[PDB]
């Protein structure tokens, strides 16, 4: 459907433009990991034929997801300068670029996968669930923000 297709479009574009980040590699890979694991299932469901009957839950679910991906799109478009990333990073108390934004991706996905497997009966989770993603961003962006500032590893 329309709003769902906007999530899919945002997703593929997000992954694509995110791959310009030579700094914040693991957060670029983690954003890519999530986004691809999100869009591909719902694409294959849209492909086989997604039933035209969006409940209050399904409307809000696709709107929350779209909006979350709209945030992610705006962030990488703003992170088109890696020097700009470092400018906010050296002041950023959290060690995650997409802390807020990608937290929305985590929440709306876990809630999606729930309402899907319960009422739609559709057990879409080619990854885990989406709740454990709090630990994912924690450890991986801890390492990668540290790997931004202390990047001597990829220097001979």
């Amino acid at each position: 459907m329309e709003n769902l297709k906007h999530i899919i479009t945002l997703g593929q574009v997000i992954h694509k433009r995110c791959e310009e980040m030579k700094y914040c590699k693991k957060q670029c890979r983690r954003l890519g990991h999530r986004v691809l694991g999100l869009i591909k299932p719902l694409e294959m469901l849209q492909d086989q034929g997604k039933r035209s009957v969006p409940s209050e839950k399904l409307t809000t679910a696709m709107n929350r997801f779209k909006a979350a991906l709209e945030e992610a799109n705006g962030e990488i478009e703003k992170f088109s300068n890696r020097s700009n990333i470092c400018r906010f990073l050296t002041a950023s108390q959290d060690k995650i670029l997409f802390k807020d934004v990608n937290r929305k991706l985590s929440d709306v996905w876990k809630e999606l996968s729930l309402l899907l497997q319960v009422e739609q009966r559709m057990p879409v989770s080619p990854i885990s669930q989406g709740a454990s993603w709090a630990q994912e961003d924690q450890q991986d962006a801890d390492e990668d923000r540290r790997a931004f500032q202390m990047l001597r590893r990829d220097n001979e």
